[PDB]
Parts: structure tokens; sequence; C-alpha cells
């Protein structure tokens, strides 16, 4: 728990980006999904060398159906901020940007045990491509 109790320190002081950059570089799975539960999504508050990284993750968990209800919140952030502050609210590269608009789309034919998740990537998948692409 020594670089859980790091995280939480950073946390703490708001320093956000500091905690992700931290969990991101230990390559630990598990640290960063309980970093993720226990932050909000907090997109606007990470560098963009931060979220490009934070971001080839959650296209992991995309590609693999991984921790989506844990993760799916933050596709939702991106598309908020997209919506609220425009294309550039994140800028992320062209390669990120349309990389994660194809994994939306690659888990939207997945079997979901939730009901809505299919619905809730199509959705997003289509507000960011919209927006994007």
């Amino acid at each position: 728990h020594m670089l859980w109790s790091q995280a939480m320190e950073s946390v703490r002081a708001s320093d956000f980006d500091l905690a992700y950059a931290d969990i991101l570089g230990s390559n630990d799975e598990l640290l960063l999904v309980r970093l993720m539960s226990r932050t909000g999504p907090v997109l606007e508050q990470l560098s963009d060398a931060t979220l490009t990284h934070l971001m080839g993750n959650l296209k992991h968990f995309l590609q693999q159906q991984s921790f989506l209800e844990c993760v799916i919140p933050w596709i939702q952030q991106v598309a908020d901020l997209v919506l609220s502050n425009g294309p550039n609210a994140l800028g992320l590269t062209g390669d990120s940007k349309k990389d994660l608009v194809f994994a939306l789309q690659e888990a939207a034919s997945m079997d979901h045990a939730q009901s809505w998740m299919a619905a809730k990537i199509v959705e997003l998948a289509e507000q960011l491509r919209s927006a994007w692409l």
C-alpha cells in the first residue's frame, strides 16, 4: 500500500495530476482502478501527458471489456467536457481521438452483463464521433 498512501496524500492535496502520474507510472492495474473509483472522474485536473497515458488505459479496458461500470463514467466525462467546452477541451491528439471512438464502437458489439451498457457506449461513441470525426 506504499503507492496507495502516496496517491491518497496527493489526492488530499488536490494534486490529482501527480496521484495519476505516479499510479500510471507504476503500471499496476489494480491501483489505477482503485484510484479511479476513489477520485471522481477528474480529467479536467490532469496534464495533457497524464491524460494521454490514462486514455491508453481506458482504451485498453474498452478493448478487454474490463471494469466498464467503473470506467464508463470517465468516458461520460470526456463527452461532457467536449459538449460544454468544445472538441479540444481535453486537447488529445487526433490519433487518440480516433482510437477512443473506434474502441467505443468495438465495445458496443460485446455481450455486456449490464443491459444499459451497449446503449451508453453507442451514445458516447456517436457524440464523440460527431464532435471529432
